[PDB]
DNA sequence: TATAT
DNA sequence: ATATA
DNA sequence: TATATATATA
DNA sequence: TATATATATA
């Protein structure tokens, strides 16, 4: 019923998708002008726990507070859990957007 | 005696907002949404009209516009002063998300 | 879709639900015959783990080899886990009806 | 008065 | 040449 | 090092 | 439902 969002802003946290992985504790990241430009429809993700890079379309990303019911559970999967301590505790970590 | 400007704005306020090396310029107070890393504390989201660049800003760089109007809204040939003045009056809302 | 029985069998295995407690792996126990009558259509339960025992009906009666893998997921309530390895590797314990 | 636009 | 600092 | 478990994809 | 991957335990 209610659709996710086709747009992000920087700084919004989400679960972020990638094969192979569980929904992971995530943040959009700024895309700083004066940069290559990404894919359109792409952002910049951080995610939390392993703190590593990637670009994503919204296809794949969902608003955390949302789907923290559904997505925020325990795994054990290498930083999972440090990531929903981050995304709880710490969600401007390595934030560079404002 | 003077007026005070505002202390805290809402989602939506029309400003001029003055950044070191500009003139005052047509702005937008734009939301902070829920579940996002929160600003610095009394700063706000500032959309620019004409360039659409953003920022964020605590109050003292920031003037109710209808108010400042007549002193800040002269026309400028900085890059997209003058289409940031045409916006502010006739699509004020463009790209605005908080409602 | 399929329904589940409606009668069971002395030696049938099952997860039996009671309330408070996870689907728990179970076992239908004989009905002596010069005991006590039950209920009508109550069957005596073996719940494997915590060898503890009830009278239940088929409604919170899942037949186990059908219900195993939506209900036999680990679970850390005392005895569930040893009522796991039970029903696989020993389901004939303190069973006496045949 | 000097600098950036 | 403007209009910024 | 090599087991079993848990959860990812197909 | 079956397989492959990643993680904990022996």
């Amino acid at each position: 019923a209610r659709p996710r969002p086709r747009e992000y802003k920087a700084g919004d946290l989400v679960f972020a998708k990638m094969k192979g992985y569980p929904h992971w504790p995530a943040r959009i990241d700024e895309l700083p002008e004066g940069a290559v430009k990404p894919p359109a429809n792409k952002y910049p993700i951080f995610f939390f726990g392993t703190h590593e890079t990637a670009f994503l379309g919204p296809k794949d990303l969902f608003p955390y507070k949302e789907y923290k019911d559904k997505f925020g559970k325990s795994n054990k999967r290498k930083g999972f859990n440090e990531g929903l301590w981050e995304i709880e505790n710490n969600p401007g970590v390595k934030f560079t957007g404002y």
